[PDB]
């Protein structure tokens, strides 16, 4: 059983705690709760930590008090089809190992499933660890209980032994490194320092060896990462974010200045040795929307390239964890800004863009943006009790499993059967327009050994790569981005026609110059 | 929001409750939760009561920690 | 009605029956129920037939006293979708056409459904009689139990009058051999020597007219395929599997010598004038393994060529009818023990193998079969019944439809919902390697032509060729074989990888020819 | 055996942190959590005849104790 410990003798060195903790609704929740510092407390200075305190980062540290909450995000959609991958006929991108060759993404990329299997699937997905992690076997897939509790109660390593990334198996990659991490828990949020730049107080960076790192992490999605644990106030932890936000001063709508004031983030810093060291955003409202983007943002988490002069880009500069906070129409603009591309094209040589996931971009300007709903309204929605005290669902999952509260409530004129419709019309054209910008971009890509082959000039090729970089990124970010264009068809529409365009004029170029090579 | 109470001085003159409270699973649960005494406390001594505090009896005083076992 | 007959008098010739029949669970059966022998006993002598007894191999002959087993064999899945080709988008091989030019199943090659239709779905399909055969109109395709009582009481035959292979339409082959029909019924048990060998007693063998012994073959999967009639004990009857088991000494469980021992078969043969004729092999324990490994096994059942000089070997050799015995890494070394490939690749010239549905050898050593599963749990489990006497369904089917009885009684810590899932993540993880594979075999078939016209050497193209053999093997293992994965997925996991491997192997080989020559 | 154990039975879920359901009402409701986990042997439709073979020959009997009753109550 718990006891409680003296809060103001934490609070005698702990200012920055008090004024959090006195003030919020976790005022009477006592620190013992999530610390043990007894050792700490006789070690420590005023400047100095002594003993390091332990802290507890498992999820059931809040399951205790909020029940409800927990089983609600912890729940598996069984519908949410696991281990699907997305370069096949039948999911997202149907030609997309033509047209990411040369990318790490080739060797596996798998539809996204519940949360609760956030960190276990970023161990075990063929392109990042080399196949070095599995599930201890393939019953463990199903256990969502199981990877909250801690990913190593699920997972083995094939070789304790050694910490370095290699292939354990032939067709695998080794992409992850520690930026990713942060996507995935934040068990380290007390050992890394803002960004994962070098710092003596941290364990961890962005240059650390990955699969060190890997063995430290535990639990996906901590409850800590949109809710303060001391004041319980909505907020943010994730490093790029705030950087994006606040230190580049772009806002958290930077489409609109006024609803950037309004729904803002505050910049908390914390200190080591009185040197900066870790940083949280407050947020003004419990704006779920900013929430999200923590995660589902389009982002750089990986080394690359100078579009300058070609030269590595490696994880110790800083672009290796950046948030380009861009929407589709200014990504390029952003990239160059960085002077970054992701890889070169196995086949045309392109420098090229690697999109992920960008629906917080998206989302931007969108009809349901502008009019004030946000992610938590169609994906995390209230309960509707007969009789019984509402709380928030945290199962974050399509509205298709809760259209009554997802849609419904706001949309009277319909029925469920009109609501998915009208959300089909959406992703059935949007998905339509993706394929033919895959046919038009495998078209250009086939003929660039033709080209090569006839002896097509490098400017010439030069000019189709130029090409190449546009044509992806307009078809990219709808296979990254996952509503199929829901989140803003408007958009999706106006990028795959470009998409499509640009591909177009490649093909012609490259048509004509090799039909004048044949000729000469 | 609730702030709270220094529940060592409840128990200076409430040693049956300190007795129960402290060793079980709502140690860490604080007096305010479920009793205003501020005035209470003001006034009594260990064998004049002084103002009555006020105790919760509301079923929501519980189902804040613990939602799952009111709604059910 | 039936009158009985003196069994005594039969057994003074017939000891090897009189040795079965009076021990098992059938000594109560009278010969009547299934041999009309009036005339046969009034001309034969102890070591000459006389007159040649009728026989029953309908399946009705069994339904009588065992009315649950035949209903429930009868049934017909109609989810089991028919006809459906597998070389499409949304089937097992978006690519099997590219990748299987040069062989008949490019003509047509479904998905399987019930086994009730399996003799005339054999008759039916585009790759086997030239179209000769097709059932009396399309409203016949439903017909189970129709087809059961007999092929011919729903097919028709384009032309009575000649009984040579041919087409009746363009798009059509004529694959179909005697050798094929043993997987598909055994109502030629008496007509038919070991192997198919020529033989003075057997009206038909390997080198037979295919269209005349399709004539007198009526019925599907005969109920004496697993269960010997005499005795009633468990057997198989298909000769390609006592060869491998029994003549070639590999056992019941080639990797397991202790389990064969244990569930072991023992061949028994029959006699026309005195010189050995037919084998069926009894085994030691009711082993639907080895039951159901009488069909779902790769296997040789056609004529190809071999790999030391490339010549023919025609129906009239014994390799025509071979049942390899062999898991997908040992495939390779047992094809080459007999001196034996397929086809040759339409476009790449390579000598290929023809994989065909390796249940039974990709079912050896799998969790499941270590710990004594066996097909029948899975596919055709006792019934269940609150009240009711317990038999064996003989469904055969998928235990998607009968999970309570085929996994969960098992598996008590998962729902229906969450072995579904189980199934699922190794399917689609199985399918996605699947895809990938079948993109690099189809990018390294398409550089051949390429090859070949810049002038690429002979040798670097044989170099190429013997990689396409690997590429494919380790790869159409998998689209033949039926469980996505499910039956062995680490297996399938590190064939598909090495299948990739073999062809990215080939495309660079190629690719730097192919530039080489340009360049020169 | 406890009232609790049929009246509200421990919650069962694919991926939860258990707690005590607090629904206190007939086990008709939750057959899973609140008889078919002793009762192995049944299914929820042979648990249910169960209780009805009771309740049907119980109420039979309180019926005829309350047409005699009534008949000693006439005179
Ligand atoms: C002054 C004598 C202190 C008292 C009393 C307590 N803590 Fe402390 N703590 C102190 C220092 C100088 C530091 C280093 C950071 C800084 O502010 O300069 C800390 C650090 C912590 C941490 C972070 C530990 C980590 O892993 O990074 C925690 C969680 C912490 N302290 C908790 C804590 C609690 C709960 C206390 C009361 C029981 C407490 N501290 C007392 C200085 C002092
Ligand atoms: C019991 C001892 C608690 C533990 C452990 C945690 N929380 Fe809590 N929380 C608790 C109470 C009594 C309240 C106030 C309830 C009320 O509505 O009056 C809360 C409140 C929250 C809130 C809402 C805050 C707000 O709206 O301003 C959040 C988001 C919250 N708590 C989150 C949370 C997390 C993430 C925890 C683990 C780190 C956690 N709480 C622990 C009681 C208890
Ligand atoms: C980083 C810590 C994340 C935050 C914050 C949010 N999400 Fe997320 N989400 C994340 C990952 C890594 C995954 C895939 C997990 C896996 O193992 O594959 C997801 C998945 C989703 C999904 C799909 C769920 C499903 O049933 O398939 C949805 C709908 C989703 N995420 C929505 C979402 C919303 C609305 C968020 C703010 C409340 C949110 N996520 C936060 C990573 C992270
Ligand atoms: C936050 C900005 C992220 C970083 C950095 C990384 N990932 Fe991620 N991941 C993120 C989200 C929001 C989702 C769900 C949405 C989606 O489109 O997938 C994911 C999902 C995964 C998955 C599951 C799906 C898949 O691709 O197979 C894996 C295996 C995964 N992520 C791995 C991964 C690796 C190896 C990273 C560093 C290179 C990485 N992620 C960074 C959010 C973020
Ligand atoms: C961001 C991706 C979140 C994570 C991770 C967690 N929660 Fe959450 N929570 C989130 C939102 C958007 C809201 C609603 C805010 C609003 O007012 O609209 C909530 C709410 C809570 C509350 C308040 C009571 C309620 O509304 O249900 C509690 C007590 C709470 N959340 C707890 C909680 C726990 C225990 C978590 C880890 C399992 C958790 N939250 C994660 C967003 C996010
Ligand atoms: C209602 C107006 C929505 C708001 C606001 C947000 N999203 Fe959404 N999302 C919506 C729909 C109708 C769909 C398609 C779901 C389907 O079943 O067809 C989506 C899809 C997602 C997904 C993929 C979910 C899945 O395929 O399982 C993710 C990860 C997702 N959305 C995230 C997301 C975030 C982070 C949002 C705020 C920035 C957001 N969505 C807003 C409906 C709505
Ligand atoms: C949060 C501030 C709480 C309030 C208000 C109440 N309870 Fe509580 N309770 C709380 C915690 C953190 C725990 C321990 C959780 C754990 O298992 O570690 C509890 C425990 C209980 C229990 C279980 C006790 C035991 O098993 O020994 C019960 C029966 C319980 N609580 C009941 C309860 C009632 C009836 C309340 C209103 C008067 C109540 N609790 C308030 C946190 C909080
Ligand atoms: C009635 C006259 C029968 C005909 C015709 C067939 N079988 Fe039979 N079979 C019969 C009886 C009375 C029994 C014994 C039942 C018992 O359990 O005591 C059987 C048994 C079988 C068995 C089980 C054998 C064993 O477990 O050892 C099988 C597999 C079986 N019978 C199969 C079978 C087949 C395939 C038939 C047609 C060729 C057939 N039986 C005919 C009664 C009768
Ligand atoms: C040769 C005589 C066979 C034996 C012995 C077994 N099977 Fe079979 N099976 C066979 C064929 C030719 C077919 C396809 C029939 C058609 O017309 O397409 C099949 C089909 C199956 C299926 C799929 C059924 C469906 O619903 O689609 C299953 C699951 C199956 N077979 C399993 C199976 C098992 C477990 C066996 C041993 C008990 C078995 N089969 C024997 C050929 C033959
Ligand atoms: C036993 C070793 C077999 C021989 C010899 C032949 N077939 Fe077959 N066939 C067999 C099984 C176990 C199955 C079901 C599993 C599967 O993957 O299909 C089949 C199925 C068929 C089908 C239906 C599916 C299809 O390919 O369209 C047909 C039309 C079929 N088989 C025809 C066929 C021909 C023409 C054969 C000789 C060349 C032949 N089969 C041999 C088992 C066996
Ligand atoms: C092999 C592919 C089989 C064919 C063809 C038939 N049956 Fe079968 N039968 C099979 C197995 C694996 C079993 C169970 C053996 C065990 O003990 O586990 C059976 C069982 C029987 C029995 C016994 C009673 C029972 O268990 O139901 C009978 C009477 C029986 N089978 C009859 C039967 C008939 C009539 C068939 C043709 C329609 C038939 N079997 C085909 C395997 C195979
Ligand atoms: C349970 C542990 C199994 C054992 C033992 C065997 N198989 Fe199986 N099989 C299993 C599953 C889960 C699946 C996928 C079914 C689905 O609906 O996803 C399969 C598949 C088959 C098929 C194809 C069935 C179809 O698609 O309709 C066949 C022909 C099949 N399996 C045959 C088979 C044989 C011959 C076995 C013993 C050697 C065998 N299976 C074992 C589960 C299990
Ligand atoms: C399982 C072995 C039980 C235990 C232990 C207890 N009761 Fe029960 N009760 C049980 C059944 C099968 C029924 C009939 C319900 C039906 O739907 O037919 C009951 C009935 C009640 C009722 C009336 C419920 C209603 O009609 O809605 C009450 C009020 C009730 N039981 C209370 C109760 C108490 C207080 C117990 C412990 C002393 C108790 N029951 C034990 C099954 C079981
Ligand atoms: C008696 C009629 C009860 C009333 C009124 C309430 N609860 Fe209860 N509670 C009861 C039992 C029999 C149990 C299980 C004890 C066991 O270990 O078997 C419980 C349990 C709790 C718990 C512990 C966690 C859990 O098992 O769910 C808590 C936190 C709890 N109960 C809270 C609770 C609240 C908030 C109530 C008012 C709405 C409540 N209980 C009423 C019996 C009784
Ligand atoms: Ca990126
Ligand atoms: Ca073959």
């Amino acid at each position: 059983n718990l006891k409680p410990v003296d809060a103001m003798q934490c609070f005698d060195c702990h200012t920055q705690i008090e004024d959090m903790h006195t003030v919020g609704k976790h005022a009477t929740v006592n620190c013992v709760h999530c610390h043990d510092a007894t050792e700490h407390v006789e070690t420590a200075s005023s400047r100095r930590m002594g003993e390091r305190p332990v802290t507890r980062m498992d999820l059931e540290a809040c399951a205790t008090c909020h029940t409800a909450q927990f089983n609600s995000f912890v729940e598996v959609r069984h519908e949410s089809h696991p281990r699907l991958e997305k370069a096949t006929p039948t999911s997202r991108s149907p030609m997309f190992d033509k047209l990411i060759a040369g990318h790490g993404f080739a060797f596996e990329h798998a539809e996204p499933r519940s949360h609760a299997f956030m960190l276990v699937d970023h161990f075990v997905v063929d392109r990042a660890y080399g196949g070095r992690f599995q599930f201890k076997n393939w019953q463990k897939v199903t256990d969502g209980m199981g990877a909250v509790r801690g990913a190593w109660t699920v997972l083995t390593d094939a070789d304790p032994e050694s910490s370095d990334q290699r292939r354990f198996l032939s067709q695998t990659a080794t992409a992850a490194n520690p930026v990713c991490l942060n996507c995935k828990t934040q068990d380290h949020i007390l050992d890394w320092a803002y960004m994962g730049d070098e710092h003596e107080a941290a364990k961890w960076s962005r240059t650390s060896e990955v699969v060190e790192f890997a063995r430290d992490l535990n639990h996906p999605l901590n409850c800590f990462m949109c809710h303060d644990p001391h004041s319980a106030g909505p907020r943010v932890v994730r490093d790029g974010l705030i950087n994006a936000v606040v230190d580049r001063g772009l806002g958290t709508y930077p489409h609109d200045p006024v609803k950037s004031e309004q729904q803002g983030m505050t910049k908390v810093t914390f200190q080591r040795g009185r040197e900066d060291f870790r940083a949280i955003g407050l947020l003004d409202t419990a704006d779920s929307n900013v929430m999200c983007a923590q995660c589902h943002v389009e982002y750089n988490c990986n080394p690359g390239y100078q579009l300058s002069d070609g030269s590595r880009v490696g994880m110790d500069d800083r672009r290796a964890n950046h948030f380009f906070w861009a929407n589709v129409f200014d990504y390029k603009e952003a990239a160059q800004e960085i002077d970054f591309f992701d890889f070169r094209h196995a086949t045309t040589g392109a420098a090229l863009p690697k999109l992920q996931h960008p629906e917080a971009e998206t989302f931007w300007g969108s009809v349901h943006e502008r009019n004030g709903v946000a992610c938590a309204d169609c994906h995390m929605p209230k309960v509707q009790l007969e009789n019984g005290k509402v709380y928030t669902s945290h199962s974050q999952r399509t509205p298709r499993d809760m259209m009554g509260q997802a849609c419904l409530n706001c949309h009277a004129e319909w029925t469920e059967d009109q609501a998915l419709y009208a959300i089909d019309y959406i992703k059935n054209y949007t998905h339509g327009k993706i394929v033919k910008s895959e046919y038009w971009l495998a078209k250009m890509i086939d003929l660039f050994p033709v080209a090569k082959r006839a002896g097509v000039s490098e400017d010439v090729l030069n000019q189709a790569r130029e090409l190449h970089y546009d044509a992806h990124l307009y078809w990219e970010w709808w296979t990254a981005e996952n509503s199929v264009g829901f989140h803003n068809p408007d958009q999706a529409r106006e990028s795959l026609m470009t998409s499509i365009s640009k591909s177009k004029e490649a093909v012609s170029l490259l048509n004509d110059a090799i039909d004048a090579q044949v000729a000469s």
